[PDB]
């Protein structure tokens, strides 16, 4: 078992490094945070900010969640993350990923009481 949040912490929170490590960051990290278990995880986004700064994206500004709900709250600032990509030659179970560090501005949708990251949506 694990809860919504916990997922959330475990696929998107690495608040230990401040950017993208290295060249094989997301390699390492997809795979440690098990997302290269029953498949290779298409794509999937890191963030280099504390947990409360992260939290309290969801009481920051109120935007529409690409799959059309209205719980997605995007970061008034823009935070450090790490974009991983799977390569085009990336054979699982051998998951091979492209390593991008940005700033940009989070989207998360959040949900529960209390009410917290659930999902990352997007970032801008
Ligand atoms: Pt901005
Ligand atoms: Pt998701």
């Amino acid at each position: 078992k694990e809860t919504a949040a916990a997922k959330f912490e475990r696929q998107h929170m690495d608040s230990s490094t401040s950017a993208a490590s290295s060249s094989n960051y997301c390699n390492q990290m997809m795979k440690s945070r098990n997302l290269t278990k029953d498949r290779c995880k298409p794509v999937n986004t890191f963030v280099h900010e504390s947990l409360a700064d992260v939290q309290a994206v969801c009481s920051q500004k109120n935007v529409a969640c690409k799959n059309g709900q209205t719980n997605c709250y995007q970061s008034y600032s823009t935070m450090s993350i790490t974009d991983c990509r799977e390569t085009g030659s990336s054979k699982y179970p051998n998951c091979a990923y492209k390593t991008t560090q940005a700033n940009k501005h989070i989207i998360v949708a959040c949900e529960g009481n209390p009410y917290v990251p659930v999902h990352f949506d997007a970032s801008v």
